[PDB]
C-alpha cells in the first residue's frame, strides 16, 4: 500500500479557498499545507483510489512521487500560469493538456469486462466471490481480482454480459 | 453576527474514501450523502473567499444545516434519480451537465474582486492595528461587498490594489 500515482490535487478540507488563490508560486511547505492529492495505490486499482493530505498518508511508500507530483502539476505549473510574459495560448495549451490527462484516468475505474471468477475462502467461515476485471484502456497485465458484490454495484450491464 | 451555512455551492468525494463509493449505480440516500461526500460552504457575514469544504462531521452543530440537506436533496439525491434512471437520454445529461457547470462558473467570479472601493485601519485588541478594504466581488455587487484584510488583498489582487492606490 504505496504511492504507485498521483493523479490530481485539490484544495484541502477545511481550509479558505482564498489560501490557494495567491498570485504566488507555492513552496513544497505550500503544497503539504494547502492541498490534497488523489492517490493510485500499489496494491489496488483504480477503484480504491483515495484523496490524501501529507498528513493522513503518514509514513508511506512512494513519497518522493507525491514529491515530484507537487514539483511538476503545481509548482511549476505556477511558475508557468503567474509569469509576468504568460500568454493566453500558454494558459489553454496547459489547461487542455490536463484536462486530457484527467479525462485518460477516468477510464481506468470502469470494466471493460470481466475476464474470470473465483471464489475465495475467508479466514472466518465464510466465503467471497471474486470477479478477474479488464479495466477500460489499461492492459490485461492491470486487469485486477475485485470483490464480486463491488463490481455488480459499479457496473451490473458488465456483470450481466458476464453472467 | 454568526458562521452559518449561507449556501452549499458543489459536492465532492470525501477525504480518505475510495473512489468506488460514489461510482455506484444506485440512487444515495441522505446517509450516502453525509458519509460519501465534501461540501463547499459559503459562510454567513463571510465572502466566497472564506469558503471551505466540510464534511457533516466537521460542520458539527451548526446553523443553515436545512441547507446542506437541500443542497444533498436537489444535487446529488434527483441528480442521480435522473441520471441513473430509465428513460434518461443523452440529451437530459448534456443539459444537466451544462446546467451544473454554468452554475458552477458563475461562483468562481464571485471570489475574484472587480474593485477595492475603500480602505480602513482596523485597531485591534492587543494595541497593534491592520487595514481594511472594502472589496466590491465581479458579478455580486454592492451589498456584498466586504471588508477583508488589506494583505490578503494583495496575495490576491496585487493590480487592483495598484489601481486602488493611484
Amino acid at each position: 500500500h504505496g504511492i504507485d500515482i498521483v493523479i490530481n490535487h485539490r484544495l484541502k478540507t477545511s481550509l479558505e479557498e482564498g489560501k490557494v488563490l495567491e498570485k504566488t508560486v507555492p513552496d513544497l511547505n505550500n503544497c503539504k499545507e494547502n492541498y490534497e492529492f488523489l492517490i493510485k495505490w500499489t496494491d489496488e486499482s483504480h477503484l480504491h483510489n483515495t484523496w490524501e493530505t501529507y498528513e493522513s498518508i503518514g509514513q508511506v511508500r512512494g513519497l518522493k512521487r507525491l514529491d515530484n507530483y507537487c514539483k511538476q502539476f503545481i509548482i511549476e505549473d505556477q511558475q508557468v500560469r503567474l509569469d509576468p510574459y504568460v500568454t493566453a495560448e500558454d494558459i489553454e495549451i496547459m489547461d487542455m493538456e490536463r484536462e486530457r490527462r484527467l479525462d485518460e484516468f477516468e477510464e481506468f475505474h470502469v470494466p471493460e469486462r470481466i475476464i474470470d471468477s473465483q471464489r475465495a475462502s475467508l479466514e472466518d467461515g465464510t466465503s467471497q466471490l471474486q470477479y478477474l476485471v479488464k479495466w477500460r484502456r489499461l492492459n490485461y497485465d492491470e486487469a485486477t481480482w475485485e470483490n464480486a458484490t463491488d463490481i455488480v454495484k459499479l457496473a451490473p450491464e458488465q456483470v450481466k454480459h458476464f453472467q
